[PDB]
RNA sequence: ACAU
DNA sequence: CGATGT
């Protein structure tokens, strides 16, 4: 219905899917960047928008912050929530490094806890997540 | 189909 | 037009 102005907005940006990868987090009522990651030479983007969230949870943890994370991934909203990222990426020598922080960010998801809703940004009727990239 |  | 996903 109505955008929760009160959060954190993540997203994922790349150069090719596959290809280069970054994700950055703002705040969602200025626009301004809280977190950016630096880009991963390959990764898809599904991988990198479901990296983003859980970046977005850990961020939110440490500040003691109860704000919900929007994402416009449906594919990455479910693997947070199954704390499962189930990519069809090929794992191989290139793809080693996106393979690690992916299972990372499940193995924190398997031993953390957290309150933080994941709600999906409806970009058929508010745009484009003020995350974005813009390309 | 829907979401990227 | 191609790709990643449920
Ligand atoms: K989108
Ligand atoms: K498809
Ligand atoms: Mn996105
Ligand atoms: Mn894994
Ligand atoms: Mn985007
Ligand atoms: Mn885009």
């Amino acid at each position: 219905e109505e955008i929760i102005w009160e959060s954190l907005s993540v997203d994922v940006g790349s150069q090719g899917n596959p290809g280069i990868v970054e994700y950055k987090g703002v705040d969602t009522k200025t626009g301004e960047v809280l977190f950016e990651r630096e880009p991963i030479p390959i990764g898809t983007n599904n991988m990198g928008e479901f990296l983003a969230i859980v970046h977005g949870l850990r961020y939110l943890k440490e500040r003691n912050s109860r704000k919900p994370i929007y994402s416009d991934s449906q594919t990455a909203i479910k693997w947070v929530k199954d704390k499962k990222a189930k990519s069809t990426l090929v794992r191989n020598e290139e793809t080693a490094l996106i393979w690690k922080l992916v299972d990372e960010a499940e193995e924190w998801l398997n031993t953390h806890t957290y309150e933080t809703p994941i709600l999906k940004w409806q970009t058929d009727k508010w745009g484009e997540i003020k995350a974005d990239y813009g390309r």
